């Protein structure tokens, strides 16, 4: 019936796949790829792709789908569906926003509780934190960091802050690496994302965790929430019900589907999550224009100018 095209976790794509059929019966076939290189195969078929929706983790990936002329408009329903205050429009209205994950900072209650933390994630750059705050100079997750510092701070201050982090902070290899490393007792608190601490207090039992985590809010650019999204390709041969998935998607229950395998949060206020998340308008995200080639071009310079790459 139809095939999406998926720069999303499988287990949550399979999730809202599986929960579609239930509901309508068509079936949905799953490509499994980093979004970066399902937007590159898109275009490469131009419009003789067998993509029918494209299910993307990153919204730059929409955007250079979009301005390629690739992406089929969709209605006002759909896109209305996930419309709040800072949630990202299309400007073409080719494609929706559904989800997003934050930056968090994970610490370790043994030792550190709130009135502890900072109030803004460029604090911890400083010999108050030093070997007390861990990183990983090698995610994306940290590279979308570096974009927002610099498009909400400037250039300087993304540098001092990679700087600080450098003399001061401690490296890992992992989000996942880190995050066992403030478990383990081995450092206070670490900026990872929200995601791998809610699967793991899920899969652990959170009165077996010594972690927990710390929003920021007050639009810090550590509150960065990250978007992700979909459409549908001008050149599927199952345009109506490639749009009703997405539509789907959008939907309380394509929405609650989702939100019951992944820590992702809903951008349908009608959702509530099966993970202890807050509304994401809670979080108090800043405005954050989407992430360019040329910005994370930018900040692996700066990540090589810090002493990181
Ligand atoms: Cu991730
Ligand atoms: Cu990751």
């Amino acid at each position: 019936d139809i095939t999406v095209y998926n720069g999303q976790h499988k287990e949550a794509a399979q999730a809202v796949a599986d929960a579609f059929t239930r509901a309508t019966g068509i079936k949905v076939k799953l490509n499994s790829a980093k979004g970066d290189q399902l937007a590159g195969q898109i275009k490469e078929e131009g419009s003789r792709s067998p993509a029918d929706v494209f299910y993307s983790e990153q919204i730059p990936a929409l955007a250079t789908l979009s301005a390629a002329n690739l992406l089929e408009p969709l209605p006002a329903s759909t896109i209305n569906e996930t419309r709040g205050k800072g949630v990202p429009v299309a400007a073409k209205k080719d494609w929706v926003a559904l989800s997003g994950r934050s930056r968090v900072v994970v610490y370790d209650t043994r030792k550190l509780s709130e009135k502890d933390l900072e109030k803004s994630v460029l604090n911890y750059a400083t010999p108050k934190w030093k070997n007390r705050i861990g990183y990983v100079p090698t995610s994306g997750a940290f590279l979308e960091q570096i974009v927002a510092i610099v498009k909400l701070k400037g250039e300087a201050a993304a540098l001092k802050w990679l700087k600080g982090l450098k003399e001061y902070g401690k490296p890992y290899a992992k989000n996942s690496v880190a995050l066992q490393a403030v478990e383990n007792g081995e450092i206070d608190a670490a900026l990872i994302n929200n995601y791998y601490w809610h699967a793991f207090a899920r899969e652990k039992g959170v009165q077996n965790v010594h972690t927990r985590l710390n929003f920021v809010r007050h639009r810090d650019p550590g509150a960065l929430v990250t978007y992700s999204g979909a459409a549908v390709l001008k050149s599927s041969q199952n345009k109506d019900e490639a749009k009703k998935f997405v539509a789907f998607l959008a939907g309380k229950e394509g929405q609650r589907a989702l939100t019951a395998v992944r820590a992702e949060y809903p951008l349908n206020p009608h959702v509530v999550s099966t993970f202890n998340l807050e509304p994401i308008a809670k979080l108090e995200a800043p405005q954050v224009s989407a992430t360019t080639v040329s910005e994370k071009e930018h900040a692996t310079r700066l990540l090589e100018q810090a002493g990181m790459k």
